[PDB]
């Protein structure tokens, strides 16, 4: 990985050590990329939904995830599941559980830095993974794309900054998903990620990473080429504000 400091360090290091799972996948991969193309195509606003019991921005919800899931199928493009331990309070356990209750896509939102954690998301059932890359070195990030590829993933690669974007387009990403905030600071800019995103090819299906958010936010960032939403709070506190946003 790359050089890191705060709690991103401990992260990692945490990542590094964390034990790889043995498990039969269950289901076949559903490809979020894909079907958010084809919510595209019918004008249907694609959300995907987060569940994480915690943030270190704040968010501190304790909330049924299969009640929330089994909600969110009815509306929601795909389901994220963040499965780091220490700071979002996840698991293995709970990405297996709603991957085995629900039939969209699964998106599993770590901090990843070892094949074997995309092993654990095959084999627990997630459709495919999160990298980013301002924990990665630009040739780890080549190397866990490919390797994602080959077990029919498409990965969202999230960045953050201009220098993010030039090497997500360099190793051939097709799935970015672009920030909200800078890890570091936890500072909120929006205007960078509206800058970000006009920078970004048309072919490439982009996703913006939000924490709170309001229809015309979203119609704006629709404008501007976004094909998906990746939100979290909002959700967590207010499930069925997932209607107002899509209606
Ligand atoms: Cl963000």
């Amino acid at each position: 990985p790359r050089y890191l400091k705060g709690w991103l360090e401990d992260v990692v290091q945490l990542s590094l050590r964390r034990p790889s799972v043995r498990a039969s996948r269950q289901r076949p991969i559903i490809s979020l990329n894909e079907r958010i193309l084809e919510f595209n195509k019918r004008n249907i606003t694609a959300i995907i939904a987060v569940y994480e019991r915690k943030s270190p921005s704040g968010l501190d919800v304790e909330r049924d995830p299969i009640e929330y899931a089994k909600f969110m199928e009815r509306y929601a493009v795909g389901l994220s599941i963040t499965t780091e331990e220490k700071y979002f309070n996840g698991s293995y356990e709970t990405l297996r559980k709603i991957a085995s209750s629900v039939s969209i896509p699964i998106l599993m939102s770590d901090f990843i830095v070892k094949e074997s954690q995309i092993d654990d998301a095959y084999n627990l059932g997630a459709d495919t993974v999160l990298l980013i890359v301002k924990i990665l070195t630009e040739r780890e990030l080549e190397s866990l794309l490919e390797y994602a590829r080959s077990y029919g993933m498409e990965p969202l690669i999230l960045i953050n900054d201009e220098n993010d974007l030039d090497i997500a387009l360099r190793i051939g990403a097709r799935f970015i998903g672009i920030m909200s905030r800078d890890f570091e600071t936890g500072e909120i800019n929006k205007e960078n990620q509206r800058k970000l995103i006009s920078m970004i090819p048309s072919n490439v299906v982009k996703v913006a990473k939000l924490g709170i958010s309001e229809r015309n936010e979203i119609e704006e960032l629709r404008k501007l080429g976004v094909n998906a939403f990746l939100i979290s709070s909002s959700l967590m506190r207010n499930p069925e504000k997932i209607k107002e946003l899509i209606e």
